[PDB]
């Protein structure tokens, strides 16, 4: 089996994407956040504490012929953002772009923080990450992809995540028509449960690649790029008038400046970010300071390949015995 499935930023700065996902009998739509950085699917539901819920499509059990609850079983999960949600877990028929997964783990929230009740576009997260993050408790659940995997023609899935423009999510084949050149893969670390890999380097613009090993995590669920404070610095610094500020909490620039690209390396191969993906507008309505797309991991943890560098690329999710990654230009 395969399926396929068109992925639509939320608003004009690629802020994330959503994906139609069908849940339960007759088929509830909701559209929710692909996340390669979790492994909790997880909806706004009619359990939901009604002041936390704001224009979001609700996951209704009850109407569902095919839902089940799983009892005794719990979630709560807290990102990487600061924001959380918590609540129980139903099984159901969830299907994606005509891939059906039966006796899925859906996991309805009770709770749900500012952060997901501002965003209205926004029905729930989708993990894609390693099932050995799920939440569930006490007994911990597979992710739709692992689910789905022994029934696809190849257990992978691919993100073609479009620059202010919709793109794709593909389970189960290659799509060769989607990319150019050659799709270079790279080694996956699962020893924390994330798409990790290690980037060969950099280059900012039109100077030199640095040869140097950057571990980071493939998320289509964080936004931007962050990275290390000496890559970032070394970015900046090409644009007139870029500083960090502590205030806004990140890089800035000048909204009349250029920005130059940034090429990552894959193995031998090299991705190219355009300038124009890095520029995430005014910081507030009406300034003349922008905020940039690339960010410093310093205290995160973590360097993670978020949207920003994501999108640049044709993205194989493989998850053979031994997973790997693998990209494409596009």
């Amino acid at each position: 089996s395969t399926g396929s499935a068109t992925t639509t930023p939320i608003d004009s700065l690629d802020d994330a994407y959503i994906t139609p996902v069908q849940i339960g009998t007759p088929a509830q739509t909701l559209n929710l956040d692909f996340d390669t950085g979790s492994s909790d699917l997880w909806v706004f539901s009619s359990e939901t504490t009604a002041s936390e819920v704001d224009g979001q499509t609700i996951y209704t059990p009850s109407k569902s012929t095919t839902a089940k609850l799983l009892s005794g079983a719990t979630w709560s999960i807290s990102y990487g953002d600061g924001s959380s949600s918590s609540g129980d877990v139903y099984t159901d028929t969830v299907s994606v772009g005509g891939l059906t997964v039966t006796g899925q783990a859906v996991e309805s929230a009770k709770k749900v923080s500012s952060s997901f009740t501002e965003d209205s576009t926004i029905d729930g997260l989708l993990g894609l990450a390693f099932s050995t993050l799920n939440t569930v408790s006490p007994t911990q659940q597979k992710t739709f992809f692992d689910n789905a995997k022994a029934s696809l023609d190849s257990p992978v899935f691919t993100a073609d995540l479009g620059y202010h423009a919709p793109g794709t999510y593909n389970f189960g084949f290659i799509d060769t028509t989607a990319y150019t050149g050659s799709i270079t893969y790279t080694a996956v670390s699962t020893k924390q449960g994330f798409w990790e890999w290690t980037s060969t380097g950099y280059a900012v613009g039109s100077g030199t690649f640095k040869s140097t090993s950057i571990d980071g995590i493939a998320d289509t669920g964080t936004t931007l790029l962050y990275l290390p404070a000496t890559v970032v610095s070394a970015y900046w610094a090409q644009v007139s008038g870029a500083k960090s500020s502590s205030s806004v909490g990140g890089y800035v620039f000048p909204c009349s400046a250029t920005l130059p690209s940034f090429t990552f390396g894959v193995g031998s191969a090299r991705i190219v970010i355009p300038g124009d993906y890095i520029d995430f507008g005014p910081i507030s309505t009406g300034s003349s300071s922008c905020f940039g797309g690339i960010q410093s991991s310093a205290g995160i943890g973590i360097n993670i390949f978020g949207d920003v560098a994501l999108k640049a690329a044709f993205v194989v999710f493989n998850g053979a015995t031994t997973p790997t990654l693998g990209f494409a230009s596009k």
